[PDB]
């Protein structure tokens, strides 16, 4: 049996795994590019094995800057095996990207904004699209080699704290659950932490509108859009596209910015 992907690619690394997958940075002998290839191993229930096909269909006509990129997809039976060829990303993610800057200095207004706006267009695409995230968080938040976010499904497992209300007890949803994802996620930016013990404490207040009082004074729009982001009801949360285009968000620059 001639495997597809030991044929094609020479194996550099194992990045981690998570779920129905195991992910590696290979290179394609042909193109001598590397990549992130994730491999899943379909499971033996037809219903998951459905939204597996019908979600990878999904992403291969996805293109955006702050999406990640595709490149091919394909089966193996040497167990079955989905492979999924992506554009590979910087090994820090944005979990670890803020745990690597952990004061108000190394978290400068103008930068988290930039970076937010970028999740936010991403996340606005993607519900222009009739799509939406369901799992927005930093460890699913990456960035290219020249630093560009890029939002996916990265599945790397090493949390429910910024998961909506609706989710997490099991109820119906729209593409609103993204928008409550996107409030804690604007906050975590802005509000460096010292401990995971004072991160997890902290987050739990803001999904609870509980801030701390240091926040609301030095970010009082981004106070206010958080608040409605994070809206218990899902009508009260404003779309992605109002997001985008609050004030907040116009003539960002800090000293070594792109162009
Ligand atoms: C440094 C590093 C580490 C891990 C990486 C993983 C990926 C990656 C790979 C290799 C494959 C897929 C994704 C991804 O984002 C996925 C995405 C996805 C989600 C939103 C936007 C774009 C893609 N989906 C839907 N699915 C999926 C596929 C089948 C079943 C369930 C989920 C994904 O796996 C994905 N993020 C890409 C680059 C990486 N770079």
């Amino acid at each position: 049996y001639i495997s597809r992907y030991l044929t094609d690619f020479e194996p550099i690394q194992c990045l981690g795994r998570g779920g129905f997958g195991v992910v590696f940075e290979a290179k394609n002998k042909v193109d001598d590019c590397n990549y992130a290839i994730k491999r899943i191993r379909l499971p033996n229930r037809e219903l998951a094995r459905e939204k597996v096909m019908r979600e990878v269909k999904a992403l291969a006509k996805l293109e955006h800057p702050g999406i990640v990129r595709y490149f091919n997809a394909w089966l193996e039976a040497p167990k079955v095996y989905l492979y999924i060829q992506m554009q590979l990303c910087r090994k820090e993610n944005l979990k670890d990207w803020m745990n690597g800057r952990c004061t108000i200095e190394e978290r400068e207004r103008s930068v988290c904004l930039h970076i937010f706006l970028q999740i936010a267009e991403a996340v606005e695409f993607l519900h222009s699209k009739g799509l939406m995230h369901r799992n927005l968080k930093p460890s699913n938040i990456f960035f290219t080699m020249d630093d560009v976010v890029k939002v996916g499904d990265f599945g790397l497992v090493t949390t429910k704290l910024y998961m909506s209300p609706e989710q997490i007890h099991g109820n119906s949803y729209s593409h609103k659950v993204d928008i409550f994802s996107l409030g804690l996620i604007l906050f975590e930016l802005l509000y460096p932490f010292s401990t995971q013990m004072e991160r997890v404490r902290t987050l739990t207040d803001v999904r609870n509108l509980k801030f701390p009082p240091l926040f609301t004074q030095k970010y009082p729009c981004e106070y206010v859009m958080v608040q409605d982001m994070l809206s218990p009801s899902p009508m009260e949360r404003p779309e992605a596209i109002n997001i985008i285009e609050n004030a907040v968000f116009e003539d960002l620059d800090f000293p070594g910015k792109t162009v």
